[PDB]
């Protein structure tokens, strides 16, 4: 079904950007990249979150989107969250230049991820292997710094 | 599949609210409503664009979602855009409590309104009686106040 897809990240700081998606292929794998600025040097966690409610913030975008009912994990375990993207790395300059592909997100089907919410976060994702229970939740990735509706690009 | 969504509008001016969609069975009417304020008293076209993009404001969400190449329409004729729904009505408050039925949107489908950006716009909607060239594309309904991307809500 749809092929690219574009979401603009806003939050109550300095964190904003512009990611894009592309699936050329419906059961292929998305590519998603884009630049995010406003950010502390280092890992970021890197999340779609179930849902593309932003009534009350990224806060109402509720938890990883996790159809399987999975444990959180990084994108290369198979214990994961569909949402679960990992980090994005932030540079000195406070810029992420996204570059990511995922086999499991899919922008059609019952993966889709139109109209969910990414979110980028405050601190690292331990990727599941933090040994507390937020890890298998959240992968202790922090508070929600800014988020944007996932949306159908041109 | 997805049954409820929600839609927060934003612009560079005054105009902002919270728009509910909610759609029990798949094969009958979406419900549209909430509350929009800001907004000079009077009507508003409201209208769904086709893209859920947001990177240049309201202006990149392109034109009314046309998946069937028609004109523009008000919500009762058959000639009309998927994304035409009419007008809103603001009162002396500056407010639209929005209160809509129909069953030309979808919340999945061909016609799915998921991902695409919600406008409401600056002037009325003529619903395509105009008999200019304007009024079978936008109904003349003026610049976009405020917009969002339609998400799937809990
Ligand atoms: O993806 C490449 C450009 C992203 C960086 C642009 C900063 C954010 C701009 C606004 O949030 C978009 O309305
Ligand atoms: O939605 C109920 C009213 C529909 C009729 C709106 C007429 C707008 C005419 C304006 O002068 C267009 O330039
Ligand atoms: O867009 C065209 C449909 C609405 C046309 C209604 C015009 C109202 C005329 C009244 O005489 C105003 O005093
Ligand atoms: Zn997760
Ligand atoms: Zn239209």
């Amino acid at each position: 079904m749809a092929t690219k897809a574009v979401c603009v990240l806003k939050g109550d700081g300095p964190v904003q950007g512009i990611i894009n998606f592309e699936q050329k292929e419906s059961n292929g794998p998305v590519k998603v990249w884009g630049s995010i600025k406003g950010l502390t040097e280092g890992l970021h966690g890197f999340h779609v979150h179930e849902f593309g409610d932003n009534t009350a913030g990224c806060t109402s975008a509720g938890p990883h989107f996790n159809p399987l009912s999975r444990k959180h994990g990084g994108p290369k375990d198979e214990e994961r969250h569909v949402g679960d993207l990992g980090n994005v790395t932030a540079d000195k300059d406070g810029v992420a230049d996204v570059s990511i592909e995922d086999s499991v997100i899919s922008l059609s089907g019952d993966h889709c991820i139109i109209g969910r919410t990414l979110v980028v976060h405050e601190k690292a994702d331990d990727l599941g292997k933090g040994g507390n229970e937020e890890s298998t939740k959240t992968g202790n990735a922090g508070s929600r710094l800014a988020c944007g509706v996932i949306g159908i690009a041109q």
